[PDB]
């Protein structure tokens, strides 16, 4: 179908990095188009059901958010072919000194995220594993998201739940943590996490504290505090996103709306 990309029209040009499905390739589709390949290595992932879900995938369209181009699945590994975000990965973007941001930079990132997030949003599509290391930035500094909803066809269980060693407890809301209750309210706070990461130029989110010791905290109540480059309007915003009830976060729309007024009184 008009999901599967022919591999041969694929030039592949650099070796991006590996992650946990293997690894990533820039290259060119028929010659002059950049796309990025992801290589998803034999045994990681539920390859059926993932299939079916790039249709789905296919059908989002927003200029925040990665797009995916198609997939490659006569063979083995199959590939997932999306658009080329150059810069890489946020985390890492953040975490380079060199780059001597601003926080109007910051809060950019932040509204970029927001936007895409409320576009999922308004579709009923969970991003189910928002974080710095799964938002990439292109060649214009632009963040869009990415791996959006990728976590629900991972294989290795250590990845697939709170009793797993891998699973991302410092992005994940108490009733995530306590119930596996995930919702748009999950995401919310995972997006609040993200807004901690970026003011934090990429710190780790309760950095001191192993996972079980964060469950912990978050299980009394506790939450991160403000980074240094947060003003107090920008902290009520990522504060929002963490009220233990779930019902009392805001949606995206209304993140969007804050951000952009904060964005106002700060320019
Ligand atoms: C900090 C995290 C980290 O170290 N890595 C994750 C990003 C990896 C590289 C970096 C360079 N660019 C890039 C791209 C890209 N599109 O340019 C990708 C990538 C990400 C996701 C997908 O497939 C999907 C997209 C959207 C939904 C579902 C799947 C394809 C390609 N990865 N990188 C380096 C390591």
């Amino acid at each position: 179908g008009s999901w599967e990309i022919d591999p041969k029209d694929l030039t592949f040009l650099k070796e991006l990095g590996t992650g946990q499905f293997g690894v990533v390739k820039y290259g060119k589709w028929r010659g002059q188009y950049d796309v990025a390949i992801k290589m998803i290595k034999e045994g990681s992932m539920s390859e059926d059901e993932f299939i079916e879900e790039a249709k789905v995938m296919m059908n989002l369209s927003h200029e925040k958010l990665v797009q995916l181009y198609g997939v490659c699945t006569k063979q083995r590994p199959i590939f997932i072919i999306t658009e080329y975000m150059a810069n890489g990965c946020l985390l890492n973007y953040l975490r380079e000194m060199r780059h001597r941001f601003q926080t109007q930079q910051l809060l950019e990132m932040c509204k970029d995220v927001c936007e895409a997030m409320e576009y999922l949003e308004s579709k009923q599509f969970l991003h189910r594993d928002l974080a710095a290391r799964n938002c990439l930035v292109n060649d214009q500094g632009v963040v869009k998201v990415s791996d959006f909803g990728l976590s629900r066809y991972v294989l290795d269980d250590e990845y697939t739940s709170s009793v797993g060693s891998k699973f991302p407890v410092r992005w994940s809301p108490p009733e995530v943590l306590m119930y596996s209750k995930f919702s748009s309210k999950s995401d919310i706070w995972a997006f609040g996490v993200l807004m901690w990461e970026i003011y934090s130029l990429g710190k780790m989110p309760y950095e001191r504290f192993t996972n079980s010791e964060t469950a912990e905290h978050i299980a009394q109540g506790l939450r991160l505090y403000r980074p240094h480059l947060a003003s107090e309007k920008v902290y009520t915003i990522m504060y929002s996103c963490w009220h233990e009830k779930a019902d009392e976060r805001p949606t995206f729309k209304i993140l969007l709306s804050n951000i952009l007024d904060v964005m106002d009184e700060e320019s």
